[PDB]
């Protein structure tokens, strides 16, 4: 037969080994002759490996990259203006090895100089403890921030907010560096020269910043970098955790406030502003040259026309571009979807088509703000919107050997549990168990016995375009470790390569098998299933949880809520009403008479747009392409998904508003905007006539 | 059978008589109980003849009524303070008659006092030929202009930013008299005591002021009144004729610049300001004292659920709150739906239903801004934009005797021809001819022979947010004379009555019959066809025609189009690939195998999304509910559609921007959108995969 079963069967271990071997054997950034040479490869092979179309999709966009003749650098200067200390030109190549030096994409170019201010992870919670608290003030000052716990650009964006001039990254050990692994090139951690590249915009969901809106296409008319979005307006740069320790070891000024302040380093972790008193007189000197340009990007676009609703698309996406080689981020992910792509195509080649269409992309430019994807999407919203059924993404397969994570929509819940328990675990210890067994064993629910953890959507990949602005239903799973937001410790760094994986993660590519199981297999149902495998009541759980929870914070405030009259009935009435209707719904799914393919179909549009239905199309306030009303990338930290989003932004440090009545006048708005929506969206699950 | 044929015979001039009689006894003003009264009667009688379900959808939203204790009304005020003239405290009533006295709804209230100025109609154009041309300036004077041409809220609008202080609407004669015919009770003739009530916001697509984009249910947080939107910052009412005669006779300053600003009154139509030389200490002094306040209105909802295709709607809409008596508007409208609802349950109580559901709706407070239509809209959007085939209006059947007129979108073009092509003419000397015969010979298409007018969809009615919001294709078509957007001369005056249509109008509801047979017809058709009755071709056919019409305006500025590089050659190329592809979606249409519903579906599909292709979510500029790319409302006159609206504002008036590099960069801007979306809708219609 071909079945799910058939699809699985023919994936192999062995080829998604070669395939990434083959996509890390040189860089592929973004803009670059090497990743349009690779980009050219995937679609040639997609086209053997069987889909009916495959093409590439290109737009400009605007990207950076570092001056090749005039090299960013720190300094610590002395009064005479001496340059006494200076970082890494570049980092130590691995054993054996266009690698682009450590950078911030999109850091403006300047050579500030000044006094250093420590700030821990540079989170919203550390501006308060130093501007509150400790009453250090970061005006002019150079801030010096460890990578870790929230997205780098909402640590630059929160620095220039406190006034700062200059913002350094480091990867701090404490963060970076398991005890008892080696550093590599004989262990996966991350050595004292090693040091994370990565964009520092916050776009919001805009895509590229000169073309918010509409697709960087030929034609295309661009905000003048002056008006670009996301742009920061200081100078920024990472650094290792060797150079890291001559910038701290001298820091004066206050100590750290706790013990959560100090890394791993032989420093005191004083808070500064500056130096003891010895070296008061020598300054910091930021040296940055970057240029942002115009640059094209290609994706890859393979489509498998469905044998009976070719008007419903099903798409798996994952981006191709790396920092360096891209030994996990992304080629663990693309060598997956290669071989899903390869699999499907042999199913083709014997005459199965799936029920849908599936769309198979590989991105461009992920690395500079999701700016393949988002142009992509853009361009085709409209057919996105009316007929986008589910998002898959595909990213690096594996961050870890421990155990699943997946982040999904409520919809995809039992889609995801019922795959998983019809799979093999690859785990030690649970040889002849399923995967969910396993899942749920390692990495526990927090609300039920019996069930595993599924997080939230924020953004920090693909999918954010798809689910946050057009509200197609979206899912993710990787292997990860046992530091959630952090990265594992070679993160866009260039010893994140090919021998990192094959020797230390995934010796065997049983992970990555596993895998590309899960992300197939989700596809596979998708794609195949009579009834779109999607369960509106799992949306109706969670969005009593949710509802629960903003009302308990804003029930932090009772005397407000009694002054102000701030009522959340709206709201769980709304709740009560899409639990009810939503059983009724699921009631009439199951009673259907299965040989009407209208009323099939009327009820899977109801399934499809059910997600649609969270969006708003006046989007979040000030963040108009981050649309959903359930969920946001949150405003302190885009890789976390945050519920009830635009109520909690509402609340969120409501006590130092100066006028209390307008703060909370703006809580019952979205109070109502909520109760609104999930009332709406509860009205498409109702008989329709 | 149950054929059109069936449905057409069943509808009866007699039954629409005795409905208009039914519905003109007693005035219907929005908010009044009155209104809710007729809103049981229509509910319970949409029951009796057949539907479904018929349902009361009730909105909170902010109405306007003069206060019935402290009157308003203007006076001349001699120097010592004395008011020695002073206009009409109401219209004298008509022979054999809670009639609310005239006034502008929404107007602030104010007494301001001073100096006229008369400002014709108070068009752009004319406020440009007052500052511009004649230097006389609108600041801190009272002004005051003639009803016709353009929307009142845009004439209001047009002297807020002149810088008046009051705005004093009158009916001239010119436009309200026409020659030859007598005077209410005698004839169609407005009399010197007649008065035209309207609002006079401008709301630009947002329905109630106080809450935008979100319905006005019972939890709705309202924006505080000065944050409400589209309300008037200086006070305005309107006076009829005689009463006008008594200001406009003493005026001084400037004559009138030539023969297009005098009307027909019997003075010089002097521009002003203030009085001549003997009278020159005399002033105007308004006293407005209306008040507005948040009111409950209801919206009657019918549904007649389709057999095969329930979840998607044909919606035949139109209003029921009235000014006054409503003897044309909206009742004779009101009377038309009535019979249609009456003729499709006689249909199916005979065991008939049609393919796809027909939605009937009886809005509330059009008159007070389009608020019932669109609160509603607002709380459906989502099944409308999901679900939404087509929308059409019913507003007043007649406003004439002359011949049809009918705006609508492209997409109904070839509907209307062959609908109009197999109905019989009710006009004399047309007798055995059919409708078109009729129509194409008193309403000639400005360009094809043999072909009739049909006019663009701008606002000033309940179609606005289905189309110009939503994207749903919409259509209207009423019976009209030989001043098209001035209103004929009883409008909106307490002579509007049964008595007036009965004995001058249409004695035999021969007109009310055939826009009965119009606008059921195309109900009929829309719901009932198995392919849906709208082809992309004629779009194809218009749109080359408004790029040729934009690209002419443009060319009015060689040099600067040569300084700037402003090219049109993306939007002709998008028109192009539109053109193409749509022939070829056509013959697919055609060629479809006919037993195949799924592809029947996906093109019915891409037929009706295809209106909704034409949306731009960001809206255009600064009217983010205004959101069709191809038409909008002219930002000059509410009542016209504009073509590529977002760049002909782009271009209008440009050679007086002080920045030239930014207004023709912003027209370039416009042109990408333009494009863009042509070209996106367009790829809509190619093959899905
Ligand atoms: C969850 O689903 C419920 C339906 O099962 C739905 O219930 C509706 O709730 C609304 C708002 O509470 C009810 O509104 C009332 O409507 C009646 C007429 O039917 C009005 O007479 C009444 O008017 C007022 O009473 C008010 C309250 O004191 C007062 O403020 C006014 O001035 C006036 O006197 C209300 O407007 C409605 O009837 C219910 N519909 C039903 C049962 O069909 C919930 O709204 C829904 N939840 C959400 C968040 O949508
Ligand atoms: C109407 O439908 C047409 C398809 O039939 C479609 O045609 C496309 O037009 C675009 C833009 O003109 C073409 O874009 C070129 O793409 C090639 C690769 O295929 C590029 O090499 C080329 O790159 C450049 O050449 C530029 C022009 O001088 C230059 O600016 C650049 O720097 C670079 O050298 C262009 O990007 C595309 O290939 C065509 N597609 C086809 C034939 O399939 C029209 O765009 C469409 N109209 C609209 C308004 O969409
Ligand atoms: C990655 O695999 C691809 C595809 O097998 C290799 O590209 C092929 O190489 C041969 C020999 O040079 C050429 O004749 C073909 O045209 C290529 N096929 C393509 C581009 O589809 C490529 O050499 C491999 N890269 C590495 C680093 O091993
Ligand atoms: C840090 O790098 C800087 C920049 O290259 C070095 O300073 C330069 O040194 C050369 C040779 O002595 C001078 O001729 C240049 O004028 C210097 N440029 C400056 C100061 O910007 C500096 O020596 C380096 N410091 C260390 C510790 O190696
Ligand atoms: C997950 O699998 C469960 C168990 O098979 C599915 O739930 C069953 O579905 C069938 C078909 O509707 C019903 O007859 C059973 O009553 C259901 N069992 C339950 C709810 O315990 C469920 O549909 C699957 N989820 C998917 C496919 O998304
Ligand atoms: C308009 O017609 C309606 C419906 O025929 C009339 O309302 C009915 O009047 C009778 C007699 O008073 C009542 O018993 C019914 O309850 C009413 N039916 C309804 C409300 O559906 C109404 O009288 C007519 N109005 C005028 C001005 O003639
Ligand atoms: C226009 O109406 C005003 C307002 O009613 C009249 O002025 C009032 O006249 C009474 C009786 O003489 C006075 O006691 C009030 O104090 C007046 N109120 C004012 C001036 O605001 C006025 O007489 C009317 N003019 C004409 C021509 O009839
Ligand atoms: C208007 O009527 C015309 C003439 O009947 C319809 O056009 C015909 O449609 C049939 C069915 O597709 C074709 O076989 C003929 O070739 C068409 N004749 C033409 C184009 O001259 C047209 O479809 C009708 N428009 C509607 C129903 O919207
Ligand atoms: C890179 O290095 C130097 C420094 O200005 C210069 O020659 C060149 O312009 C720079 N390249 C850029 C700005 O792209
Ligand atoms: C921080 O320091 C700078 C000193 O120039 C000042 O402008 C700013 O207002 C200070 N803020 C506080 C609260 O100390
Ligand atoms: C892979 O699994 C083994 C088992 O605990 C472990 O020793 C090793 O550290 C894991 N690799 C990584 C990179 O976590
Ligand atoms: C109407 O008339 C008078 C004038 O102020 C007053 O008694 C009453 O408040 C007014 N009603 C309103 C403002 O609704
Ligand atoms: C119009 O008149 C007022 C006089 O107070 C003035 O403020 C305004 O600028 C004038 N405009 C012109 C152009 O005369
Ligand atoms: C109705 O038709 C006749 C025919 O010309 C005309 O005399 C009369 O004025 C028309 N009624 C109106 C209101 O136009
Ligand atoms: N996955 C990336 C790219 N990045 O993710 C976003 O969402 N924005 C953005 O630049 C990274 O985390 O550095
Ligand atoms: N049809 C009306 C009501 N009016 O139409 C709008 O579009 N806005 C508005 O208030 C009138 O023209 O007075
Ligand atoms: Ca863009
Ligand atoms: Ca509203
Ligand atoms: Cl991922
Ligand atoms: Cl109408
Ligand atoms: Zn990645
Ligand atoms: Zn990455
Ligand atoms: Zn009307
Ligand atoms: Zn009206």
């Amino acid at each position: 037969k071909h079945n799910m079963k058939a699809f699985l069967d023919e994936l192999k271990a062995e080829n998604i080994k070669k395939f990434l071997y083959n996509f890390t054997q040189i860089p592929h950034l973004a803009g670059t002759e090497q990743n349009f040479q690779l980009a050219k490869q995937i679609q040639s092979q997609w086209k053997e490996f069987g889909l009916d179309s495959v093409e590439l999709a290109h737009y400009d966009v605007l990207l950076s990259y570092p001056n090749k003749t005039h090299p960013n650098y720190i300094s610590i200067i002395n009064e005479d203006g001496n340059e006494i200390f200076n970082t890494s030109l570049f980092e130590p190549p691995p054993p054996g090895y266009d690698i682009v030096p450590p950078f911030s994409a999109f850091s403006p170019q300047g050579m500030p100089e000044g006094d250093l201010v420590y700030v821990n992870y540079a989170r919203t919670e550390d501006f308060f403890k130093l501007e509150r608290d400790m009453k250090i003030n970061c005006s002019g000052k150079i801030v010096i921030a460890r990578y870790g716990k929230v997205f780098r650009g909402n640590k630059v964006k929160n620095a220039q907010l406190a006034g700062a001039k200059g913002v350094i990254l480091y990867s701090d050990p404490a963060d970076y560096f398991a005890p008892g692994v080696k550093s590599y090139p004989d262990g996966w951690n991350l050595p004292g020269g090693g040091v994370q590249r990565g964009n520092i915009l916050n776009l919001n969901g805009a895509g590229d910043p000169l073309t918010p809106g509409y697709p960087a296409n030929e034609y295309a008319y661009r905000r003048g970098i002056a008006e670009a979005v996301g742009l920061p307006s200081i100078p920024v740069h990472p650094i290792g955790y060797y150079d890291a320790q001559k910038l701290l070891e001298k820091m004066g000024g206050s100590a750290p406030p706790d013990s959560s302040w100090r890394g791993s380093l032989k420093v005191p972790y004083n808070v500064g502003p500056g130096f003891t008193g010895n070296f008061s007189t020598q300054k910091v000197k930021m040296h940055i040259h970057s240029t942002n340009e115009v640059t094209r990007i290609y994706n890859v676009i393979g489509t498998l026309r469905g044998a009976v609703e070719p008007d419903r698309y099903v798409i798996l996406g994952g981006h191709r571009d790396s920092w360096v080689f891209g030994g996990i981020d992304p080629q663990s992910g693309a060598a997956v979807v290669h071989e899903i792509v390869r699999s499907f195509g042999t199913l083709k080649k014997e005459g199965w088509r799936p029920r849908r269409t599936i769309l198979f992309a590989s991105w461009d430019a992920e690395e500079f703000g999701l700016l393949g994807s988002t142009e992509w999407a853009e361009e085709n919203s409209r057919l996105l919107q009316e007929r986008g059924v589910a998002y898959i993404n595909a990213d690096s397969s594996i961050e870890g050997n421990y155990t699943l994570r997946v982040d999904c929509t409520p919809l995809m819940y039992s889609l995801v549990h019922n795959l998983t328990k019809e799979l093999k675990s690859p785990d030690e210890g649970f040889e002849g168990k399923s995967l969910y067994e396993s899942w749920t064993k390692k990495s526990p629910s927090p609300e039920f016995s019996g069930m595993p953890r599924i997080s939230k959507l924020g953004s920090g990949n693909d999918f954010e375009v798809f689910f946050q602005r057009l509200g197609i239903a979206s899912g993710r799973a990787r292997y990860t470790k046992n530091n959630k937001f952090s990265g594992y410790p070679l993160y866009h760094s260039v010893y994140e390569t090919y021998e990192l994986v094959e020797k230390f993660y995934d010796p065997m590519f049983k992970y990555h098998l596993t895998v590309a199981q899960v992300r197939g297999g989700m596809v596979f149902e998708l794609a195949n299933s009579i009834v779109l495998p999607f369960d509106c009541r799992d949306y109706a759980v969670v969005l009593r949880k949710y509802a629960d929870k903003i009302y308990s914070i804003s029930m932090k405030h009772p005397q407000e809520m009694k002054t102000y009259s701030v009522s959340f009935d709206s709201l769980f009435s709304a709740v009560k009403n899409f639990t009810e209707i939503a059983s009724k719904f699921s009631e009439r799914l199951q009673d259907f008479d299965k040989s009407n393919p209208i009323v099939l179909r009327m009820m899977n549009d109801q399934l499809m747009f059910l997600e649609r239905a969270f969006i708003d199309p006046l989007g979040l306030p000030d963040r108009p392409f981050y649309r959903h009303v359930i969920y946001a990338p949150s405003s302190h930290n885009k890789y976390a998904g945050e519920s009830f989003p635009g109520i909690y932004d509402a609340l969120f440090d409501i006590e130092s508003k100066v006028d209390p009545s307008k703060a909370w006048g703006e809580v019952k708005r979205q109070i109502y905007v909520a109760a609104f929506t999930v009332q709406a969206a509860a009205e498409t699950l109702s008989e329709v006539a």
